[PDB]
């Protein structure tokens, strides 16, 4: 009966380190290492403050770091002294030959397993772990098959992580399901449980789903894609409530009250973003195109155009209710990030509402509670970012002597912003355009106020 | 407080007949009248054997009827008397004009709107209660603005159905939501509220969702458009499967635990059917090109094609696994309703891998326990010379080179497979479109069947 | 295959000759190019210039590189493209050219030299693929 006690993690990113950071937290007897080639998100993650930003991620990692839980960049010692090897690194998208802009690219994988292989013997059970698993398993796999030492017994499993960011501790502390693949071995089997055994201390045993390790991948490359078709599918109707005068946010409720469907995922907004979703649904496109199924790609493919056409359609609009032009106009920007609650920007709509706007000749003022200013002036660029893009310190900066304000991510404090004070100082007319719904109910306050507030999935 | 005391509902098909029947259940105190042209099925909807088979349906009829329920061919009236009138009248696609196949036709709703101006007087609430509302309480608005009478007032209403056939009854006696469109006049919101009343006898306050006319008609739309997606997005799945050796049901168990995503409707299958899904989304693509969305139209438009391509990969599997030739082979279908539970046949999905099979010149042998065998030969018109309607199962595997499954009545699994195997013509194979003989699979290898299935390949 | 050493056997458009005119070579090589591949390229009558000149329009610096002979070109490489059917390839020592390759180690016969030695080469452990023949 295989007992898992030491766990090493390949990756410190949004998806590692919260991961290994609650198996630490409730699983004490286990020590768990968490390592990385960047020295810098390292020491981060042994300072006060991390390299990430996430709800409750501060409490946990502080309560049981350096009695438990570590983090090292010696990735060679820890992989050696480890039963349990995780694989939580990034697979970026191609930026050249085959499957350029779409396909997945396995560098990372691969690498990791070739490094396990030199530092590795006896038993250990090596764990594909991430957002977007494609062919990420037999990958590995396939890596030691071909590299044997004697007396070596490496099984690979593939564990795929449902966390959302923003809400990662919430979701690892109590997750939907659990969904752990591996082969359909006696070999094997034995590995699965002893993982399985590591998720029992905390989550009960009929929410962990046992298949197959591609079963498993195709299984995560399907929710992925259902759940970016419903933020289409609402974004869809959104377009439809605007041409022909009713609100999305009602439309929606009278669709989630249907238990078939249910009420999640139905907020319309400016676009999805976040490093799966896009991601997620061009590996499955790309898949389908190398296994013959055109009907197929061309299906999920819809739920891509439907997010492009979502953030043309509302730049357009923004363009089109100031004249016509933005040249040397001040707009600011409500939130970077993709979604509320983290520091990241990867993929999100503000990156391309600014980018848009900024070819129209805007000068933008960012404004982002968590966003770090530095990430803001990469992601913009490919020396334009000196001269139309100022980063401000708060909400009101951004505001004052600006012709418009667009919000893109759900903060919450821009609820509780003071508009009076905005409004004052804004050159007008003012309009506010909201791109996430976050506004609703305060239409009337805006307006009465002397706004000119313009909303997706409502039109004046 | 204006109460509603007399009800009238021109339609009695799968919608007029059953919400009216519940209607009148819940209510002892309030008088429901269900019209219809058609002689023959008002005389079905009184007789001991009614036109539609609907679970539960027949205690329900058989508990009010002649008492708080009427059923009457006298249409003008049962106008003339009610409070409100019910439009629970059948929308079938243009067959001609601008939007051929494509859009709906409102002639039957026109007509309808026409007859009630001549035989109303005074107040009455119009309420248009159909599965696929496309833009029918602006049409009924209209002839209504038109046609004015003295005293005339007349107030329009939009009600779509969320039931299901099959499960119809308990769909109403216990609905997830009801929805009601009204105008955003205080004339007005006193119309929605009276109808809101008749609803609050069994359904409770925080159930019941208040909105605009056109509201109420793009959500129903979309809340179709949404379900069928469901279907067509796991379907997709399916293929993608048989491509790879996953299994998906299996797929659709670790997707379907996601509670954001729900569980419900992930069942894959030959493909979806009913008067609704097809109509809806063809209306809504119709709807968005109209309006300048050619994005809009493609996207939704992709929910057809998917259903297309899924009932197509279907009927070349079993070509295929035939040698490519099917010319004088016994085939049985099983199952011809649209889905289980039903008589329904209406866009079924066995309709279209019958004709297939049909083009490839095969010798056919349907059975479904409740459509009516008129239905069947109307439904694939050659009719003559290919197409037998079988009065037992057994009966359409007697000689046949395959079983195929169409339709998930629970009588299939619990069949002979012991029998029928024996009297099969080798190789024998099952095509399950269903998924209904899950489990069994190995008992029926050992019977020595080849047994292929949707979302899962050797 | 970004960063990956393959080695080229052959330049030549066909064996017992130097002229690389419309070469599947020259193809071959840019295609792999494309995926930034380091690639080695050896050939026993092929001009080292000739071969720089029929790789370009700077991607030729950092991607290419002229081997002397065969085993520099397989020392530490991901896969072996044989694209000429130079007779010399048949009599390279493929337990040498092995141990020091990087595993899984691949063999792509263009030019099904290397029949009738799939069995030596299976059991060395290269994995062989060759065209008009699939596992
Ligand atoms: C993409 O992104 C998802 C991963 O999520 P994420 O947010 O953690 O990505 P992320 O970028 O936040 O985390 C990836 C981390 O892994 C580390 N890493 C990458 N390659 C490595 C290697 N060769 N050796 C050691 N460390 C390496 C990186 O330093 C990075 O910090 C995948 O699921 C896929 O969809
Ligand atoms: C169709 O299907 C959906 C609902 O299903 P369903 O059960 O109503 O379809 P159904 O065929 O069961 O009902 C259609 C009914 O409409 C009635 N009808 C049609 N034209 C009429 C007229 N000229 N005068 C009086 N009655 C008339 C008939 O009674 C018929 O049974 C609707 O949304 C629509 O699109
Ligand atoms: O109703 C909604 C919900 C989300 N979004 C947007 O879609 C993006 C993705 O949000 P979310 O899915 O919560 O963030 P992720 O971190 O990408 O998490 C999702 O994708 C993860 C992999 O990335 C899965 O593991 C999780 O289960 C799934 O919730 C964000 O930009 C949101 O604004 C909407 O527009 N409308
Ligand atoms: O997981 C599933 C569920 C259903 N179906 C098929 O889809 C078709 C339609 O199914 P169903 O929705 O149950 O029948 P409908 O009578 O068309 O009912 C739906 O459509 C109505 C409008 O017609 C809405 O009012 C209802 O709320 C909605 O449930 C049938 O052929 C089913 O077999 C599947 O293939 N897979």
């Amino acid at each position: 009966m295989f007992e898992i006690k030491k766990i090493c993690c390949i990756g410190a990113g949004y998806v590692g380190g919260p991961t290994c950071s609650v198996i630490a937290h409730m699983c004490p007897e286990i020590r768990v290492t968490v390592v990385d080639v960047n020295e810098s998100r390292i020491n981060a993650w042994n300072s006060p403050t991390l390299p990430i930003y996430e709800p409750g991620l501060k409490e946990v990692v502080e309560s049981c770091r350096g009695k438990n839980l570590f983090f090292s960049t010696n990735i060679d010692d820890a992989i050696k002294e480890a039963d349990l090897v995780f694989i939580s690194v990034n697979t970026p998208t191609k930026t050249y030959g085959m499957g350029k802009g779409r396909a997945a690219d396995l560098k990372y994988i691969e690498a990791c397993a070739r490094r396990i292989v030199q530092n590795s013997n006896g038993y250990k059970i090596v764990t594909e772990k991430s957002t977007v698993p494609v062919r990420a398993a037999e990958s590995i796999r396939r890596i030691f098959d071909a590299n044997t030492k004697p007396n070596l017994n490496l099984q690979v499993l593939s564990n795929p992580e449902f966390l959302a960011e923003g809400t990662a501790i919430k979701d690892l502390k109590n997750p939907d399901r659990v969904l752990i693949g591996g082969d359909e071995t006696p070999e094997g089997q034995r590995a699965v449980q002893a993982l399985c055994a590591v998720y029992e201390h905390w989550v009960p045993r009929e929410k962990i789903l046992t298949t197959n390790t591609w079963s498993s991948e195709l299984s995560k490359l399907a929710a992925n894609a259902f759940l970016a078709q419903r933020i289409s599918s609402i974004n869809s109707i959104s377009a439809l409530c605007e041409a022909t005068g009713a609100d999305v946010e009602e439309v929606a409720t009278a669709i989630g009250m249907d238990q078939r469907i249910g009420n999640k995922f139905l907020k319309a907004s400016v676009g999805f973003g976040g490093s799966c979703f896009q991601k997620d649904v061009l590996n499955l496109v790309y898949l389908c195109e190398a296994l013959n199924l055109p009907e197929v790609a061309r299906y999920w493919q819809q739920v891509i155009d439907m997010n492009d056409y979502q953030r043309r359609r509302f730049a357009s609009r923004i363009i089109d209710s100031l004249f016509n032009t933005v040249t040397d106009k001040k707009i600011a920007i409500l939130g970077f990030a993709f979604k509320k609650d983290t520091g990241d920007t990867r993929e999100s709509s503000s990156i391309y509402i600014s980018k848009y706007l900024m070819d129209e000749g805007a000068h933008l003022h960012i404004y982002d509670p968590k966003v770090p200013r530095e990430q803001i002036v990469v992601d913009l660029s490919h020396d334009q970012v000196s001269r139309l893009v100022t980063i401000s310190k708060d909400p009101y900066e951004a505001c004052d002597g600006a012709h418009a304000v667009v919000i893109c991510t759900e903060w919450d404090m821009f609820k509780e912003l003071d508009y009076e004070r905005i409004h004052k100082k804004m050159l007008k007319p003012a309009f506010i355009f909201d791109g996430r719904r976050v506004l609703d109910g305060l239409h009337n306050e805006l307006q009465t106020i002397g706004f000119q507030i313009e909303t997706i999935g409502k039109k004046v």
